[PDB]
DNA sequence: AAGACGTGGAC
DNA sequence: GTCCAGTCT
């Protein structure tokens, strides 16, 4: 029903013509390649590439970042977003050498158990690391199969992905799966791109439905994401006399999970110094604030935070007892701060000067 | 199932 | 402004 044969030669021979000499391409070490997949989750290719260097730079081996503390593993991640991902990584590796001892696994069972690996993992690092033909379907696979076999099936339901995997089973070269799978990527990156896609340059453009029928630009199917809720947030920024201010670091769950802040408060509506400086004093701390020296808004994928920085004074009554540290200025660098709250300071620090 | 979960480009 | 670059729950 479908050349296989042919599909997959004129798709094989384009991608040895025009791959791209990433980093993480210069060898099939699981590890570097299992990293690499993890960053590249809703994160595109430019935005990884210093984050990847840096970080295998840091930790060149599996055991260099299973040794490492949390706190160094976040702040190598930070600004990078979605930091569940570290966190499952640094879990998975650890899982790697306590219980397999470094060698990561090749059973798709096996490697499909460890925290922050779901079926796009296992096919991406599998099929290129160690040959297992295990398809490896993410979005832009979905949008590249979507239009050769005409699938209007809304890629948003996991049935979809089922169905895209079990196409990719039949269609694929069981000889080579790791550039088969590379390459259906490399084509969604370069080819087969969301608008305006370079049909008439397409290596595969032979078999392709959505361009016979005229309809490329219209797949794949998905629905429109759904609004956002609004957040107001009451920061604090508090130094004493000796300059050192005041940051704790957040919950394991949830949210921005283990990454530091300045000292704040969801207001719900209400008035934002009154709550703010309610929350500290339940905790050493005596602490009058001024009046707020700026407003911004930053987005996350599912709600809206609208922060109100306040600047105060802190004197000293008790110690300062977790999850609260007092953190000279000159230290605050060595700390993960979500972005959000990077730009706190820097708002902070442009008001004194 | 569908919401939680960051951040930044390209239109 | 919209859309795009997976896994846990
Ligand atoms: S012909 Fe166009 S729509 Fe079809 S796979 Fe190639 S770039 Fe995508
Ligand atoms: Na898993």
């Amino acid at each position: 029903r479908f050349p296989a044969r042919e599909f997959q030669r004129d798709l094989l021979d384009w991608f040895a013509r025009e791959r791209r000499d990433l980093p993480w391409r210069k060898d099939r070490d699981p590890y570097k390649v299992w990293v690499s997949e993890v960053m590249l989750q809703q994160t595109r290719v430019e935005t990884v590439i210093p984050y990847f260097e840096q970080f295998i730079d840091r930790f060149p081996t599996l055991e260099a970042l299973a040794d490492a503390d949390e706190d160094e593993v976040l702040k190598a991640w930070e600004g990078l977003g979605y930091y569940s991902r570290v966190r499952n990584l640094h879990a998975a590796v650890k899982e790697v050498k306590t219980r397999y001892g470094g060698k990561v696994p090749d059973d798709p069972d096996e490697f499909s158990r460890l925290k922050g690996v779901g079926p796009y993992t296992v096919g991406a690092v599998l099929s290129l690391a160690y040959g297992v033909p295990e398809p490896a379907v993410d979005g832009s696979v979905m949008r590249v199969l979507s239009r050769l076999f005409l699938v209007t099936d809304d890629i948003a339901k996991p049935s979809t992905r089922k169905r895209f995997e079990q196409i990719v089973r039949e269609i694929m070269a069981y000889e080579n799966p790791g550039a088969f799978n590379e390459a259906l990527i490399e084509l969604g990156a370069l080819v087969c791109t969301p608008r305006r896609p370079s049909c008439l340059l397409c290596p595969v453009q032979a078999y392709c439905q959505a361009f016979a029928e005229g309809v490329a630009e219209e797949l794949p199917v998905k629905m429109k994401k759904t609004a956002v809720k609004q957040v107001p947030l009451a920061v604090a920024v508090l130094a004493d006399d000796e300059g050192r201010v005041l940051i704790r670091k957040r919950d394991s769950t949830g949210l921005l999970a283990n990454l530091w802040e300045f000292p704040s408060c969801e207001t719900d509506g209400a008035d934002g110094k009154e709550k703010l400086e309610q929350m500290v004093g339940e905790q050493g701390l005596q602490v009058e604030l001024t009046e707020p020296i700026v407003s911004f808004e930053h987005a996350f994928s599912h709600l809206v935070w609208q922060l109100t920085v306040f600047p105060g004074r802190l004197v000293h009554g008790g110690p300062v007892e977790e999850p609260y540290r007092l953190a000279p200025e000159d230290e605050l660098k060595a700390y993960a701060f979500p972005v959000s709250h990077q730009r706190v300071w820097r708002e902070y620090k442009e008001w004194a000067s």
